[PDB]
């Protein structure tokens, strides 16, 4: 009935002929590496695993895009300044 | 380094938060002074789908056991589950 509203801006990653690829599918294939080094291990916090190796990357970028500038770079990722504090100091980012 | 992903004419592997790191400095390229004010949220989304439709094809669809494996609780994974059209 209705559409919705949301970021339609690409993230890609080169693949090789070159081409990008979506970076949705490199997350995608380093789970199915995981799974296959786990092999039936016993995992309980693989959100929190992958959230940290995809937010730091993400803290770093946007942080070195705003020189520093903590209030732009909480605009920019459309969180208060509040949660970008508590994320940087989750990683010794402080 | 348990999250890593294939690279090459020999293949070997590097984090996944290189990954992650080359796509935002594409997008930051080509970001030209516009304005953002919702990255995070184009982040997780890029980054949740791939997670989810990977943990829910490992523990066969059962929402208990995906919940489980990820450590949250599975009222939060209903909610991504729908919000991104995959329950």
């Amino acid at each position: 009935m209705f559409e919705q509203r949301v970021n339609s801006d690409v993230l890609t990653v080169s693949t090789v002929q070159v081409t990008q690829k979506p970076l949705r599918d490199s997350v995608k294939q380093a789970l199915k590496n995981y799974f296959a080094q786990l092999n039936g291990q016993d995992v309980n916090d693989l959100y929190e695993l992958v959230l940290a190796e995809v937010e730091q990357p993400l803290l770093d970028m946007v942080m070195q895009y705003t020189l520093g500038n903590q209030t732009r770079a909480a605009l920019m990722m459309g969180i208060n300044r509040g949660t970008l504090r508590k994320k940087l100091k989750k990683y010794g980012m402080n």
